């Protein structure tokens, strides 16, 4: 089915594909002449680590930059806005929907590597389910691969590139470049009729010893790894057959390529999955083309590109796809840990909600549009300083969705109990026990300045002047409150967002 | 399923109040077989198949219900209960108070539209879709209603299922021996000890017990009567056939046991997190048992004849120790009766900044909104009482606060409202944030405006009892001004003449 | 509970279930028309007896054969070898392990009915423990046994329940119309879709179906036959009367479907944590389905006539890829047959430091323990082969290891053992940690020792096939090989001045002696 999709796409997109063997070999030679393969070996060692940090990421990013500098097959930062023309009104609606679905599937696959999944004190069933998910995506108590300050620095750092694969086989396998070319060519030939399997690879290795370097998935790896996928991709570039891997996109050709893909989607019933893991051919081509309107989507250096495909190509409560992402995101929470909660606005009409787990530093933080504008106006002047118009751009529906998803029989700490209880009960969560810590106003805000000094960047929603019946005071933020209340209890004063920022805001 | 788990846990906890009542159920079934006119049963079934039913239809139903009640021994008795601190704790009483409030809303929203109706005329596709989902969920001039009746209170308690009646009708109308009906229902009962019987179960049962083919599986507990062969009624009857299994259906309640029964229900509620839903439609097991027990302190909540009982559960059982969420949901659904397109009068008593009586009136359909509010300025109110409305401030204490904002918020978008003096109404509507509502001032002279004053009070005096004081004009005594009667009399003045009216708001919402 | 496991199996195995009512009724009609129900009554009478013999077993087996001859729903002898494919390598390991555990549970449940349990002169504690076992397996001189038979293997597969038989018996013996029985059982089947019917349920059904009064609800699935009116038999028959419902009882197995059925069962096993019990008694639904499927690759595991099938489930289905706890429990229960007070002979072949054959013999009862062991010292073994026992070392490869220690460790405390050479038995018992056992040395001359040698081999040759080599004595001349078991028997005959003609009883299952 999947190879069928690939073949149909090849046929339909043939006019956008060209022979690029010469340039790919040329790039491989530039890498052989100028790249430090000891640092390649170094990044391979790092990718072998079960758990990796910002020092590890720096080595990877620096090496990717070195590679990018040496090669000519590169993608360029190029945002696309798709408008009615070549693509119809209906085409744009389909593309909008599939990008929404693709966003969920990709985030659910890649995000856990950095955000983490709690794997501690849970039921046998819960552990089985989470173990299944981790296994499907190639992955105290929280399991994560990347421990980093800024997960955005992971974006686009893990692509496979034919020239790199070719240069690494040659140098690291200690064979002549032509040996590597001949071997990948033969693999490319198989790929005209079939996706090559382990038996195909095993057969080839007998006449091409360099192929024993291939470990016979596309997940939790880098371009410096010898995956079958990377080898098949390089092989495709070696052939004289309309291989998809050789497609080039330009701002002039973007829309026609997408139109062509949509033709294939309709004829074959292709779809974006709701299953985390390897991309199917439609998911893969849609992601790769949307990353940039100017490059070679399968085979260029993309390591200097910023942003995700759904950010870089745009079509001019929560969805089903958003809910799946959300339910998966919430698996980062430790249901046994001390968890603070605070809200701004009335429990019957809340406008900001936060939960905070000090031990791990994870937090849930989001906003809601007010129902009662008159009371919202007083709350703004006397408590939170939120401009109602700034809430227009926040994502609706999270109040129900997040409370529904809180783990069963949790214990939540607050200041104080009454509003949180009313809010939880409103969403049917009577199983959650509450601790009222009951600090005096003065003690509760001891660390108010210390907290804002440290964590101001975590919330930009509080813009209005707030008063106490008058004198100006620091606006109340549901998040900063959790933090400062915890700091007061603890006698002193990290942080991971549980929710993706693109889930909190629309 | 969670539903059956609540049922099972209720059975376990309430076993001591369960009884062996097969013999009594079968005795009552025999009494119906001997004494009831089953051609009249057939007649009521015919009327229940009608999409729209009227007072003549309701008469047939109530008469047949009375005939059944006359023949059977398992009957509930009118028994008011007041729950005090004792067996039930102070906190228990708070919980019951809150749950009965929520139950009220859920039941009214399920049942009231059958008689009050929902406008389904000229609306947006979105509004029509939303209202269809509601009508579908509750089993239902552009208004859709099932019962067109003069007094909707006469619908109360007329639709319950009874095992003796189900047994008798299966037997007589299915043309089988009583023993065959008992045998089939017993097997259904046995299934019910372990699960809620579904379509699959009933189909297999039917192959061995063809009497059960009378039961239509794709048919709800809603907008039906005790004369209908629902799966629910069949299961209820089967439960009574067991003499065992701790079936809730067999519980008897007495004044001495009521609090203990409720206490037991609350234990299970806490243990399982049972709740009253805010979803109109079929009752969950907790909703069902609470409703049934609270109807009467002396009877068999599930299985007795209750057709002679007056009042609702929240009226017959009371707890002694602005709008709630539950009340607002009831209001918003009640407002669906209005035709946003129709001529609509509005009138108020008290100043726009401090109104004490508000009414809206749609003459074409006859529906009206009418409610009250406590004054903020008692000095101005006293002047108004003497020279306009004759309202005794103390009489406003029994009225529900919070309706001015809630009703005005809920008025349909771009409604056009007709007014004898638009200035006051404009102020009030604007003060409530509703600048979108267009107004028409009719500008009748004082004399022309009151041409039909006596004619209106003559017909409709029963609709308002708030005007008690002598009102004068500078002096001579005059008839007090009522916001509702003023809407009606002004419309009459315009139309050159002066219908049973329909209250949009339930009385139990206008008064507390 | 166990009903959960049943429901889960029905859900997973739905595709293998089918409607069989017509076929069951047809077979019931064949039985009604052609079976002698007076002989059914006769077998019911035999089954009421506390002690039953070979004449009784003949009556049962013959009646089973008459039934088998009349019905179409029969299983056929079909060996299965489970190989990697539909079943994974790991799946085969699991099945192999559960089949080993099932062997132990079933043998411990059923074997005592024939092998028997000594209940004579024992301590209060021993008698208590033993009665508890007898109670749990449905057994309510000194030896308690239900079946006294020449060949216990003739009990195999003779006691299964069959829906057509149950229906025919209820109809004929209950004196009701066939349709009356069918309808009653249908109503019981309907209840079974939702729960396992209990006595209160049956009581309610009996009110409208008087035929159901024939069912005894107290009585277990143990020590009964297909001619008995157990609740289990009735529920099984009712399970076959339905149209749909995924009743496991309707499952057919074929050589094509066997592996997928096992794969599905293993799916449910993992999901619910199903298991084979370590305790004798009634089978749980997993034990039950695994046993029934494994008996034959071509049949209706629950409902066909299986009385013509030879072999046990662990023999008819095999997996291709010291004692276990399960095997040790089997052993220790088999040893309960021994009278710890009785005269007991013991003899060995091989040196005491390296025995290769061990026998114990209680002449009064006739019971014997007999097993083998592979030698450590091949040089000495080869000489012993030539001058003593004539055993081919390669024939010892199929014998079960670790029995020497296990059996000797399990011997009764303060037992008195009689032997021809005391010194070698002492060394052996000491070497296995049993210095407590008193020995009597008999001290027969070589000639007097073997007076009855031909007479014993004439009577008992079928009891040992291990001695194949020519054995010689230097003058060389050929002599009859020495067997530990035959030696026990002939030494006893020499002392007693005679050899009676008696059937002996093997204490160990042949399945324990060999692997
Ligand atoms: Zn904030
Ligand atoms: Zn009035
Ligand atoms: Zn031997």
């Amino acid at each position: 089915k999947s190879f069928l999709w690939t073949q149909s796409l090849r046929r339909e997109l043939s006019g956008y594909c060209s022979n690029i063997k010469l340039q790919v070999v040329k790039d491989a030679q530039a890498l052989l002449h100028g790249l430090d393969f000891s640092e390649v070996s170094n990044v391979q060692r790092l990718m072998r680590k079960e758990r990796r940090d910002d020092n590890d990421l720096k080595r990877l990013r620096d090496l990717n930059q070195a590679v990018n500098n040496l090669v000519e097959l590169k993608s360029t930062q190029q945002k696309s806005i798709l408008r009615v023309g070549t693509l119809t009104s209906d085409d744009l609606l389909i593309l909008a929907a599939d990008l929404e679905k693709l966003k969920s599937k990709v985030i659910r696959t890649e995000r856990p590597l950095s955000a983490g999944v709690y794997m501690g004190n849970l039921s046998s069933q819960q552990l089985d389910q989470r173990r299944a998910l981790l296994n499907m995506i190639g992955m105290d108590g929280v399991v994560r691969v990347w421990d980093v300050k800024n997960a955005e620095l992971l974006n686009n750092q893990f692509g496979t590139m034919p020239s790199l694969t070719l240069a690494c086989l040659t140098k690291q396998g200690q064979v002549d470049l032509n040996d590597a070319v001949q071997a990948l060519t033969d693999l490319g030939l198989i790929y005209t009729a079939k996706y090559p399997n382990t038996s195909d690879l095993d057969r080839l290795t007998q006449s091409h010893p360099i192929l024993n370097m291939i470990d016979t998935s596309s997940l939790n790896i880098s371009g410096y790894n010898f995956s079958l996928g990377a080898a098949v991709k390089a092989g495709a570039c070696m052939l004289d057959g309309n291989m998809l891997e050789t497609i080039k996109v330009s701002p002039q050709t973007m829309d026609g390529i997408l139109k062509s893909i949509l033709k294939v989607k309709k004829a074959l019933g292709m779809f974006i999955s709701d299953t985390p893991g390897e991309r199917n051919p439609y998911e893969n081509i849609l992601y790769k083309i949307c990353l940039s309107g100017d490059g070679w989507p399968y085979i260029a250096s993309r390591t200097s590109i910023t942003g995700r495909a759904w950010e870089n190509t745009v079509v001019d409560g929560l969805t089903y796809s958003q809910l799946m992402t959300l339910k998966d995101a919430m698996l980062q929470l430790d249901p046994n840990a001390k968890t603070w909660m605070d809200i701004e606005g009335r429990p019957e009409d809340p406008v900001e909600i936060a939960l905070y787990q000090p031990s791990s530093g994870c937090y849930i933080h989001f906003f809601r549009e007010p129902t009662d504008l008159k009371q919202f106006k007083q709350d703004a002047k006397y408590s939170h300083g939120i401009d109602v118009t700034d809430l227009f751009a926040t994502q609706p529906g999270l109040t129900s969705a997040v409370i529904d998803a809180l783990p069963r029989n949790m214990v939540i700490t607050c200041q104080g109990s009454d509003d949180i209880r009313k809010l939880l009960e409103s969403q049917g969560r009577k199983d959650i026990k509450l601790i009222d810590i009951a600090l005096s106003k003065t003690d509760s805000r001891k660390y108010e300045n210390a907290v804002w000094d440290q964590y101001k960047d975590l919330c930009h929603m509080h813009t209005g002047v707030v008063v106490e019946k008058k004198e100006e005071i620091t606006p109340h933020c549901a998040l900063m409150d959790c933090i400062m209340f915890d700091a007061a209890v603890s006698g002193g004063l990290v942080l991971r967002a549980v929710l993706p920022r693109d889930m909190v805001f629309r």
